[PDB]
């Protein structure tokens, strides 16, 4: 428990049956402005979409928005694997709600999810 770190969990998605769902488990170091964690994308479709990536990035606060930029792959930033994930979270100033877009790589192609709600915990 260093002073500048706290965790946060984000629920990203419309929440509609069959819509894509992203859960981000992030650790936030408020010193370096850095973010690290895991992204899990699922979808209750046939067949099922079960995308996962180790993610890292940073955040920027703009007056009140908190913008979180993420990219991800299999293994983290020290892995030399290709990035299979991009995400951008625009939280409202309270840091509990906002909008997000992301891209993940699956079946030899990229898939983009744009402007979906975000919730904390």
């Amino acid at each position: 428990l260093r002073v500048g770190l706290f965790p946060v969990r984000y629920l990203v998605g419309t929440g509609l049956p069959g819509a894509p769902q992203l859960v981000l488990d992030l650790m936030v170091d408020t010193v370096d402005h850095s973010v690290v964690g895991r992204a899990a994308v699922s979808q209750a479709v046939s067949p099922p979409l079960n995308f996962h990536a180790d993610v890292w990035g940073s955040y920027v606060f703009r007056l009140a928005i908190v913008q979180i930029s993420l990219q991800g792959n299999q293994g983290g930033p020290q892995s030399n694997s290709m990035i299979t994930f991009y995400g951008e979270l625009l939280l409202k100033g309270d840091g509990k709600t906002g909008v997000a877009s992301y891209r993940y790589y699956s079946n030899g192609s990229w898939h983009e999810v744009e402007n979906v709600p975000v919730k904390a915990d």
